């Protein structure tokens, strides 16, 4: 019958995996051997667990949720920093760590990759911190349930969890999982809610002809991006997006607006934001980022907040009401408010050189541009591509990834390889600078075993600009590399196996056309291209925004 | 006067410190800043922050202390990984890590870098697993006994600690420190009980004479290896080292018999360790893998148990004595006993059974490696060996004193090596600093050696690319042991970057025969501006005849049912 | 040999416990067996497990530190309460804790007295949280190192720490405890340190006069009272007391100027305090509630701070320096700066109804330089505080923590290790009803604890804080109490005596009464008015109050 691995296997596969991520050691041999009897799921290796962790991250962005296998201890606690990565950034990630054999608990023994201490539960204990369940499983009795309820749980609340296996019971049996329907069960709004919900908001713009739709990082979450686009349709406002929700909102929507950040936003849209009279937030995420330093804070008393399980309108808070429900009903009632849309257009609110002049940021983010499809996917790393990704036209359909509530630099690369693996079809376009490369770049390596054609724009502006505008110091500058040297290292031809990956180098805008022109026509490996510009050539907008987050960073204690 | 950072600064340089690792990030740019005031220290930058973590960690078996900052959650949660391997180790590694404005506590606020709540203490509760003391400074006036004290303790238990610093508060003017002699200050040994201890041990020997001495890997930790010395000459017992406690006793010493490691152990010593009617063990870490699978395990009644600060001997226990007292007195008073070496060369055991010079146009094998490494040791000489296969081969060089050898046995991260021979080499310019590691841990941190190319490190690193994890092959064997195959010789120019932004002198050599090896040692040795990189080509079977038998029983052990309980 | 249990009862005695307090559970049964097998140590039984934490944190006034023994969890965690306290008022008492059998770890068994999960370290990890340090022993080869740990951190930090012990290795062989010296080996002053934080004391009040001695409740933590008192007589300048350091410093050394409390000073304290160049502070904890409300605040512009193990002089830190060190070496070599003295100096019915005022008298004649009052919190807090010590007698406060009913067991515990002592409690109706019941071991051991319950009818505290319907309670016969927990007539034994005051006359005679019965407590319950209190309360209650409610400041 069934193993508790793969039963754990088993329960992956039925809930839409087709891939997990992993990296051997003594502590989960034997569960990844359980893992790989599955017909239905293949096993992907990686570098490092914290590259194992971004890539189930990405992965997730792909599918929907995600699975990564690591060793105790050694494996789990780099992987941590990944894993509250896919809490914040709202991603079903399920963690499995191999753990210590059963018999060695209470024992008085002292194991290899731990602290050198007798007990081993403490790994279990930092876990709980940063995912929304977290269970040990110590006999092979106890596994079915907790497996059911760690992945039932992230399902739930879009959050990653925590699993360990002791080593020694991977292969012991154990029941069978049931329907997979039973995963997915979650409770239905509850109908008076619901109904209240909207009757308030109709009730609060009554009298507020100008009324703005304000997109958040939580929308896919809340898997309400399609109920979104109704609403917006009926409503006939002005609708924008946060920084980080880019892509959650059809940009070629006639009621689109732009971003809104601050001064930092979309021209036009911040007026058009503070003239609003009504502000219906969907699944907002606000914080000092996304605020510009705390400079952009929306006005509570004009405010509906729409979160992906509850909506506070018109002063009172609705629970249990999903926002997708919320959305749809909200839609068939609506009546037209454009208010917020017809005074943005009332409204009224960088310079191109040749191909043959030395690169600079915005050729750099035409070009790119230039590449979007409704079948294209952009990882945007932290840095200034956070700000050259934002200002970029989406064709419906194309997508952007960012990280922006984690934050982790090198996030990018393990991510657009596990997004890459996901949805292999898409055009994946990687946009990384050099310093954030550097934590990660290693993954690439996988692209290239596993012939995943991503196209990567290695920003090389020899140093962390992003933090040069926050805030400057010797510590902003790094060793450099040969970037496009590293894809024919990785490649290995030579040695052993093969690899097609490119890598080339782009100095002047002919040389970033050809170069781009290259990549789109390797689809057997990555194509990494190496694009040389100055330091101080970024975007205006990293600039200001850069301001604010110092000045909010360092503001002095307020006296207690 | 001083502020919260440059008090940081003056303590850090106080403990003997000439460097600190870090990773910038805006959480701590400002502390970067006064740290950098305070120029009887470097500021040493690292790629990532689990390398930043390791980095430290090398420096710390380099210096016996060291520092590593970075940034708030996303910097500090992978770094908790090195700082664990610090605890495992016994290093004193300093962790300190940027944090939110104080003002956005019990705000309602949330933050960049962290997880979407508006509570920032989750950081600190983690890190309180894996140190020996967390403090988080979230005011100026607190900053100074939080600081003394986290340093304090890393320094007395010789454990990592971890600090967390407002980032609105590194400017702020806080008191100044005090004389640094207060930072060292530790308990003395309890006179009565180290006495006790010396007699207990002596009328436990009195009627056992083959007495054994086996040293373990807490021994520098108790700065107890030149007392060990003194002990074992005037024992004129056995002296056996424990796998992680290798380059821990003087391999010259007419007493040392080489390794103790159950059926993996040197010739005669399995044997003689059975025999002696006392074993002595220094400082000893008996885990699963010590033990050869729980297969080699010390007679609890034979057993004289000197740890770190205290002896259980004779059935009793005496907490309060420092091992370095403890062995000092002992040497004084202790009679010669001599029947556990006696033995040991009766057993006409010979020594380890060392490969021939090969062919040198002869297919390159895993032997005719170690024998060329084992060549370049010498007093100055240090080797870091990377887990896997390297621990072996490492295991069985013959150590000219003075030579040292530097293992990661208890944590075991693989790619630990790679910024632990950085973070050493930095705190070690005065000796031969060598690396000896896989092709797959060096996967794992790799990018490091860009820092041994930035600060013109003459580090000799040997990769042994036999085509994956061969080290798991020989414990349980599956499709998850295969990797990507690097040109690692490659890797090297990718690092210097000449003809970009700047330059550097690594160099990336290939090996397929002993004759190669030998050229790329020489070329090694005369690269003296960076690392070089010497890629050894061998076959994933042909590695040590111990790790074939030790990952046969570990296999065993980890996969032993369970018991009813 | 000895096993894992007489391994530690040997070590608690060694540290000087006569006594251990304990409740028994099917998980410590063994383990309390193996603890009666040393005849140098008596095992003393309690109500509940709150009262037999605290009865081991009043012990621990009296001896220095002591031990608590609980079962695993339904014990433990109510005795939390208590080493939290334990924590805050800096005392090292060492909680120990049945705890499962080790082989029902990682064993998929659900086990009785826990939460219904299979796993085993929640009480551990809670504990931590706690204590200075918390260990779990699994092994009997585990025991030594984990008891000798915790016990020394005990005794270095002065503060509390957990052990737990698998309930079937309690009486299994391990090695032998060594010497008693071992536990009390602790690092000496640095040198270099203590001579440096000297001399930047004596540059710092070389051309300050006016030098006030502020002294701290750490005083007798850091083991510095009789150092104090060589440091105030050789310097000749003021002396004062914070609230809860009372009895830290001898009230009849003339140097002594009575209570720094802010507002509630003792009549020219507060001024003194502000007219003094320089402000030597002795260990001093300094909270909302000993600061008034944060109205009362040192200026760190005069300031010496002297904790336990450091200095802060001169906006110098100086770690690693013993506070007795300090003083004595600072006794040693400073010169007189009588200034902030001479300042202080030229500063400044028995049958009616019973009050506040006549109760607070009568209390204070029977104070002997024997004599140990308990004071609860409450208005027994500014009662006490308004007393004159005679140099020897002593005062036992809870201030930091504050957890009302502290103070009936605090003074069982107490009373069992100073039984020589004139043992006073004076505690509220309140209060009292929290913990009331260990009374009861008073009278079973023949305590003759002299208890003042004071029945003003509610929490009269509370009402000068902030007043509501919360603040009433349901009243007691609190004087027929006794006889029902002396159970005369029943099955044992009980020499308790209850006793009611309702004016002077009655109060006195009670007091004779209180005085004549030696062979066991005797509760005297006054009567007087919810709002009869001290002026100190109405005061203090008020700037708590207005801290407490503080309106939230911005970002
Ligand atoms: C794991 C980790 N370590 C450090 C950082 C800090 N950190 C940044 C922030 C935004 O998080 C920040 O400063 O707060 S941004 C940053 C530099 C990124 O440099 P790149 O060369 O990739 O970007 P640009 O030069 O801006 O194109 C670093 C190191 C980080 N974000 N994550
Ligand atoms: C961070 C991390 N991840 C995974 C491992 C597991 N792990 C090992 C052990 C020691 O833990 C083991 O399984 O026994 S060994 C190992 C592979 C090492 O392969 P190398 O190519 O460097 O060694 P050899 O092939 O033996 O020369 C891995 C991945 C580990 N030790 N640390
Ligand atoms: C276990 C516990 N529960 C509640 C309290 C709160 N609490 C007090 C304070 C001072 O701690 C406070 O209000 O902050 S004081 C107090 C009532 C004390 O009433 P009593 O009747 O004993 O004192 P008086 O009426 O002043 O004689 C309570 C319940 C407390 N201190 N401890
Ligand atoms: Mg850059
Ligand atoms: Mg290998
Ligand atoms: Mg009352």
């Amino acid at each position: 019958s069934y193993t508790v691995g793969t039963y754990l296997a088993e329960r992956l596969v039925q809930i839409g995996l087709k891939h997990h991520f992993a990296v051997a050691g003594d502590y989960n041999l034997v569960l990844l051997d359980n893992l790989l009897l599955n017909k239905n799921m293949e096993q992907v290796y990686c570098c490092n667990e914290l590259n194992c962790g971004f890539s189930a991250e990405g992965y997730a962005r792909a599918k929907g949720a995600a699975a990564a296998v690591v060793t105790y201890s050694v494996g789990a606690l780099s992987a941590f920093d990944a894993i509250g990565g896919a809490y914040a950034e709202n991603l079903p990630v399920i963690l499995i760590s191999g753990a210590p054999n059963n018999n060695d608990h209470a024992a008085g023994h002292v194991l290899h990759h731990a602290l050198g201490k007798t007990d081993y539960h403490y790994q279990l204990e930092m876990a709980k911190n940063i995912t929304a369940a977290a269970e040990a499983i110590y006999t092979p009795e106890e596994a079915p349930a907790k497996i059911d309820h760690v992945i039932k749980t992230a399902l739930r609340e879009k959050k990653p969890v925590y699993l360990e296996i002791a080593c020694n019971i991977a292969s012991m049996p154990c029941a069978a999982p049931g329907p997979a329907s039973a995963l997915f069960n979650d409770e239905a709004s509850d109908e008076a809610s619901l109904n209240a919900a909207v009757e308030e908001t109709l009730k609060f713009i009554a009298n507020r002809d100008k009324v703005a739709v304000l997109v958040g990082s939580k929308l896919r979450a809340a898997g309400a991006e399609e109920a979104a686009v109704k609403f917006a349709d009926a409503l006939g406002g002005a609708v924008a997006t946060m920084a980080a929700a880019k892509s959650f909102f059809p940009e070629e929507n006639p009621h689109y607006i732009g971003t809104s950040w601050g001064e930092v936003s979309y021209p036009g849209v911040e007026k058009t934001m503070k003239e609003a009279d009504a502000v219906i937030a969907l699944a907002p995420v606000f914080n000092d980022y996304s605020t510009t330093g705390w400079t952009d804070i929306p006005d509570p008393k004009k405010l509906v907040l729409a979160e992906p399980r509850s909506v506070v309108v018109n002063g009172i808070r609705f629970p249990s009401v999903h926002l997708k429900d919320y959305l749809t009903r909200l839609a068939q009632k609506v009546s037209k408010k454009t208010g917020a849309l017809d005074f943005f257009k009332s409204l009224n609110a960088a310079a191109p050189a040749d191909p043959s002049a030395p690169l600079v940021n915005a050729e750099i983010a035409r070009q790119v541009e230039a590449l979007l499809t409704p079948n294209t996917t952009v990882i945007a790393e932290t840095g200034d591509s956070w700000f050259n990704a934002q200002r970029m036209k989406l064709p419906n359909g194309a997508r952007v990834e960012y990280e922006m509530q984690w934050g982790h630099i090198g996030w990018s690369v393990p991510a657009a390889f596990g997004y890459a693996v996901g949805a292999p079809e898409r055009r994946n376009i990687l946009m990384v600078g050099d310093g954030s490369f550097q934590l990660t770049a290693q993954e690439v390596a996988q692209m290239v075993r596993l012939k995943l054609p991503v196209i990567i724009f290695l920003i090389n502006n020899y140093g962390y600009t992003i933090d040069v505008m926050i805030h400057d110091g010797p510590y902003n500058n790094i060793k450099n590399w040969d970037y496009a040297g590293l894809m024919e290292v990785f490649n290995g031809n030579g040695g052993y196996d093969s690899g097609a990956g490119k890598g080339l180098k782009a100095k002047t805008g002919g040389e970033l056309a050809e170069a781009i022109k290259v990549a789109l026509a390797n689809t057997d490996g990555p194509t990494l291209i190496e694009c040389f510009i100055g330091r101080e050539d970024c975007t205006e907008e990293l600039v200001k925004w850069g301001k604010r987050v110092a000045a909010a960073n360092s503001r002095k204690p307020v006296n207690k």
